[PDB]
């Protein structure tokens, strides 16, 4: 189930994190104007790009510790808080994690693994409300 | 063959019972609602739960009694019948134990054990043919 998923996606989080987020950049390659310097490179380049490597395992450090947080995949008010007023989250709305999510869940799917994909799924949509709750546009 | 994985899976019991049944639920998330109690717990939490290590182990002893006592994974009809008119059956219907039979021969094949999955993939259809004409819908 879900909070299993955590501990499986923490057990290799550099390996997934990246392949994650290539996931979200390769399905949504316009995503990438929110970034610095990750135009114009294959996966494998991003992967040898010290920061691309440093930023991903930071996001989803964060990411298992707001699911390891949620009860029912409902994440805490607090942690949709902190997204929101994050600096780095600025040019932010909600379509932007709406869309991290979908190619999550589509990652998970994809993969021969028996990963909870309809909790993600249920997990992305509860984030991106409590985001507008908090205030994000 | 079938008898000796009976003798391989009451071996180390408590092992393959936990194992089968997180295959099940993982592979099958939607089937932890009939477990209240299992809802938003990592598998090595479950395992720290008293009543997880019990229910488990006791599932599959019963399991291995009505295999050991089918014939060429025929499994008698006072057998069927016991597991449809358990109390804690009343809601399943055959698609609840077919879905556990698919996980625990995805279970076998994957295990790196000469399991003669193809008999157990056998008997869970005939289980599930008996467990009809016992009555369960
Ligand atoms: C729940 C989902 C998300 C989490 C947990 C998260 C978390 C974080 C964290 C921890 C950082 C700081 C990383 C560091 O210091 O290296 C960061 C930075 C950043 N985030 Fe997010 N974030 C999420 C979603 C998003 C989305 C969907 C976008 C846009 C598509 C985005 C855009 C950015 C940008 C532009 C930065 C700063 C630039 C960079 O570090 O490369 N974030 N985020
Ligand atoms: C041949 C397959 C099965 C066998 C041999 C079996 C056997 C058992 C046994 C012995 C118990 C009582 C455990 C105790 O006394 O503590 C039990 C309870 C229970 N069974 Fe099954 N069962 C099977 C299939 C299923 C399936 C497929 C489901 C639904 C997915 C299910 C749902 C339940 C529930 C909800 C309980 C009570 C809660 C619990 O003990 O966890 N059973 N079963
Ligand atoms: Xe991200
Ligand atoms: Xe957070
Ligand atoms: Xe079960
Ligand atoms: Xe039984």
């Amino acid at each position: 189930g879900f909070k299993q998923d955590i501990a499986t996606i923490r057990g290799d989080l550099r390996t997934y994190a990246q392949d994650i987020f290539l996931a979200f950049l390769n399905k949504y390659p316009d995503e990438r104007r929110y970034f610095k310097n990750y135009v114009g490179k294959s996966d494998q380049e991003l992967k040898s790009m010290a920061k691309f490597g440093d930023h991903t395992e930071k996001v989803f450090n964060l990411m298992m510790e707001v699911a390891d947080r949620a009860t029912d995949c409902v994440p805490l008010a607090s942690d949709a808080n902190t997204l929101v007023q994050m600096k780095q989250h600025s040019s932010l709305t909600t379509g932007n994690f709406e869309k991290l999510f979908v190619a999550l869940v589509e990652y998970m799917r994809a993969s021969g693994q028996s990963f909870d994909s309809q909790s993600w799924d249920r997990f992305g949509k509860n984030l991106v409300s409590a985001l507008s709750s908090a205030g994000m546009k």
